[PDB]
């Protein structure tokens, strides 16, 4: 698809058996999801941006279906105000910015 | 161009005759730049990021070139970690997300 930017680029994802709405975010290095359980090992991480830092749990090798496209990678879980699909998974679905 | 997302989507911008680096950020509603001098009056704005909110200065109808594409629009100035080109100006340069 071609997604214009007149509105926020929100899509449906499936993660950990759950459907969520998430922002396709070229400004985010990694994917960050609101609090949920995921299986397997994790380790703590701090991530920063406008307004400072939050503590998250880093889960590696997590499968996510993004607008119907499967990808695997790291998912950070923590108190993000918005679910964000970052570059680490945008690359895997072949997302590009075009102008 | 067609910009892939394996690296941060950094471009050169020009504002007030000065070249700066900025991130093309589909997850940002609005363009936010680090402290600089801009002409004219400003209005207050609160924006919300990953870590909470920052107060910024809103300057309207500012001339800005983005990766060689001319825009005129709103620029927010405040303590952002990186200069970010948000959707308000990504639409002016005709940017879409594609996969
Ligand atoms: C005006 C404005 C300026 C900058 C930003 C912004 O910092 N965007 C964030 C994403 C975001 C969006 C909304 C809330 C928190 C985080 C940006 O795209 C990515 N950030 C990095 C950039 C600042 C360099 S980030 O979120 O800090 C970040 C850092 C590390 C990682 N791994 C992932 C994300 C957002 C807005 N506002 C905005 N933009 C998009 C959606 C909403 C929103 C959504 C729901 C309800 N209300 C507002 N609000
Ligand atoms: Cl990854
Ligand atoms: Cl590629
Ligand atoms: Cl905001
Ligand atoms: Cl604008
Ligand atoms: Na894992
Ligand atoms: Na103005």
């Amino acid at each position: 698809p071609q997604i214009t930017l007149w509105k926020r680029p929100l899509v449906t994802i499936k993660i950990g058996g759950q459907l969520k709405e998430a922002l396709l975010d070229t400004g985010a290095d990694d994917t960050v999801i609101e609090e949920m359980s995921l299986p397997g090992r994790w380790k703590p991480k701090m991530i920063g941006g406008i307004g400072g830092f939050i503590k998250v749990r880093q889960y590696d090798q997590i499968i996510i279906e993004i607008a119907g496209h499967k990808a695997i990678g790291t998912v950070l879980v923590g108190p993000t105000p918005v679910n964000i699909i970052g570059r680490n998974l945008l690359t895997q679905i072949g997302a590009t910015l075009n102008f």
